[PDB]
RNA sequence: GGGGCGAAAUGGCCUAGACCAUGCCCCUUGGCAAACCCAUUCGACCGGGUUUGGGUCUUCUGACCUCGUAGUCCGCGCUCAGCGGACUUCGACCA
């Protein structure tokens, strides 16, 4: 068992490499941008003709 | 029907921009003020119709009553009427 478990953990080690790589990939700081608009108005006056 | 708008109320588009949907802004013109007419308790009774409504001389151009609108010099004096008065213009059934 002392040798089998050691072999097993040594074989498991590489997978932790790509797992930590993916973890780091999840922390990549990226983003986009947002942009909006708006408009308000007001009548001034009016007369007949 | 004829138009307007993307403004303005929001929704697509929505650095920005210009277009879209419902969606919202107006016309359905209006007024004449007078004179006369019906059937009848053989007028009281409301409603309708006709002739006029700035106006004439040649209302053709153009002028003669009237005014309205302006611009220009104006008298500080000359003419019997007097006066405050001159010249040029456009309009004249009414909003």
């Amino acid at each position: 068992v002392a040798n089998g478990h050691l072999e097993l953990i040594f074989g498991w080690l590489p997978l932790i490499g790509e797992l930590e790589g993916a973890i780091e990939y999840a922390e990549l700081p990226d983003l986009d941008f947002i942009r909006c608009h708006g408009l308000h108005t007001l009548v001034l006056q009016s007369t007949p003709w």
